[PDB]
């Protein structure tokens, strides 16, 4: 009567459970959040890979079986909605899971940042995980197992140690809050990037986030539409559309369109925009 599910958690461990063959995604998500003692679960979600090898969010309202065709019900637990101000979350654990996601976002290269910031972020991770710097625990070797960046240098390793020394007395909660104050201001913080083409076939990326819909060309942010200004989000076939009122007095409506690689891509973008629009209105 049941299906085994496997979920990769943010610390790299794996959660296994069984659900009924006709369960909605909510059943599995609730089990995972329970396992994690996670109360502020609306910021999080589960992703799977479809038959094209594309990442998709599992829709909690729909049967798992309609979404994951394969019986390989294998998911990843991730941050879905990155809070714009993590200090306003109710629980330290929520912030801890957010930090685990952000460390991965940094190490994988998905959240770029400056050497200076990488080193400061690292130093908070180290203070959180290891506590106070101490010569009798802290040899030259003591952080060779942390990854602080996509590419590791010794100049980075040395600056992390220097900044760690300065944090003496900081509790893990304070260290995590500083980590998050710094991360939340990074330009790509919480931005879900999608390949698309504009009206003149030029290759761009569209980024979905709490602030709005962002447009990049050549690693350069060239536009931004805040969600309150976005009046309609729709798709048709391989195309995604937003409706706005341009101009100083908003006297007319304009629909801007983007070409994605296929209907599935346009539908995924559309869904992730609509969910973000909704979430960050109600927040």
């Amino acid at each position: 009567k049941s299906m085994q599910c496997k979920v990769i958690l943010l610390d790299g461990s794996e959660y296994t459970c069984d659900v009924e063959k006709r369960s909605r995604g909510q059943v599995l998500f609730d089990k995972v959040c329970e396992h994690l003692n996670l109360l502020e679960k609306d910021y999080f979600g589960l992703t799977y890979r479809d038959a094209e090898n594309q990442k998709n969010w599992l829709d909690p309202a729909k049967e798992i079986k309609k979404q994951v065709r394969s019986g390989a019900w294998h998911f990843s637990f991730n941050v879905k909605f990155y809070p714009p101000d993590p200090a306003q979350l109710s629980e330290d654990i929520t912030r801890y899971y957010l930090c685990l996601q952000l460390r991965d976002d940094i190490v994988s290269g998905r959240l770029p940042c400056s050497f200076v910031t990488l080193a400061l972020l690292g130093s908070y991770t180290v203070q959180s995980e290891l506590g106070d710097y101490d010569p009798d625990e802290c040899g030259s070797d003591y952080i060779s197992e942390f990854r602080f960046a996509p590419n590791h240098t010794k100049e980075l390793e040395d600056k992390v140690i220097e900044l760690h020394k300065s944090h003496r007395g900081m509790t893990p909660a304070e260290a995590e809050m500083h980590f998050l104050e710094n991360a939340k201001k990074l330009s790509m913080y919480g931005v879900d990037l999608h390949h698309a083409k504009d009206s003149e076939g030029v290759e761009i990326m569209l980024g979905v986030c709490a602030s709005g819909l962002l447009i990049y060309r050549d690693r350069l942010r060239i536009n931004r539409f805040a969600w309150p200004k976005v009046l309609k989000i729709s798709y048709k076939r391989n195309n995604f559309y937003i409706k706005i009122r341009p101009g100083e007095f908003e006297q007319f409506e304009s629909t801007i369109g983007f070409k994605l690689p296929n209907h599935r891509a346009a539908k995924r973008l559309w869904k992730v925009c609509v969910e973000h629009h909704t979430f960050f209105r109600l927040l």
